[PDB]
């Protein structure tokens, strides 16, 4: 019921999955404790390669996975 998620500056992180659950709201509570916010990131699946995936996800479909969370490049948005 957990998924392990490897964060920037070789920090890392296991997160709870309840059903339903999108991946946003997964780790919405563990960026937080890092200073840090899903929508200012991307998210990967790691497999054998850094496989992107969108933060829409059903982390249900990823239990017992690793997952990477990386920075996005720090340029402006239309929000």
């Amino acid at each position: 019921n957990t998924i392990r998620v490897f964060l920037p500056n070789s920090q890392r992180t296991v997160v709870n999955v309840r059903n339903g659950m999108s991946l946003h709201d997964c780790l919405m509570k563990a960026l937080k404790v890092r200073g840090l916010q899903p929508e200012c990131c991307a998210v990967y699946r790691l497999q054998d390669e850094k496989k992107p995936i969108g933060w829409n996800t059903d982390a249900a479909w990823l239990i017992g996975e690793e997952l990477q969370v990386e920075f996005l490049d720090h340029v402006p948005l239309t929000t």
